[PDB]
């Protein structure tokens, strides 16, 4: 049949990456594109076609870590760089301090409550990242 | 206080990029990561901690094409390789065939209905991508 009308959702995709490589599309764009869902809405009247394609990309991470203050533990940083570190969490006053011994120097974090907000500082090398959290 | 229990929503995030760079996380991953919402659930029993961090990002784009079988039209392949092609669609039996005339050789696609599924094969050079769609 020549009637292609419908709302069409992709259920299988094969060699999308090879096709995109042949288009000289960069590795980054290919990595995102291949993870997209696709919906095609085809509105066809005879030989007249209106094709509306929607591409969706979703990213979702859960990262669970359990530890006891003062007991060195093994950490696998799966929601970041996916490296093995040996982490030691201690208290310095009211600040929770973690050193992550491993490949990177100066790697760790500090976490404390101030003014009913949670403060986190992550360090790696000469880089410090500062994050602030609100109670939901 | 040393009580860090709570469901915490991130409201400020500064020098995340420099930190991820120091961890050798690539630009492709960083552009996704800086746009994720972050929720940290801290369940703390004395010096025993369970930290659950959730991070989520959603994005979509659209790609619309209108054409008539047998009428050549200009197509700009936005969200693919961003080139101008001269597209000519014809029927070969019940198979809809497009040639995208332009810089890439052997560039085109074929689209047909079989059973109740839509089949698409996109070609560029010697690379063929095959996609299958079900009616939703």
């Amino acid at each position: 049949t020549r009637d292609q009308n419908g709302t069409w959702e992709m259920e299988s995709n094969e060699n999308f990456e090879g096709y995109m490589k042949a288009l000289d599309i960069d590795f980054c764009t290919r990595k995102i594109a291949v993870r997209c869902t696709q919906t095609k809405v085809i509105d066809q009247d005879g030989d007249n076609f209106k094709d509306k394609t929607t591409s969706t990309f979703r990213h979702h991470h859960n990262y669970d870590v359990d530890f006891t203050v003062g007991v060195e533990f093994d950490e696998y940083t799966k929601s970041l760089d996916n490296r093995h570190v040996k982490a030691l969490v201690t208290w310095e006053g009211d600040v929770l301090v973690c050193v992550q011994k491993g490949e990177k120097e100066n790697r760790g974090w500090k976490k404390w409550i101030e003014g009913d907000k949670l403060y986190l500082e992550l360090t790696c090398g000469d880089q410090v990242c500062r994050q602030v959290f609100k109670k939901k």
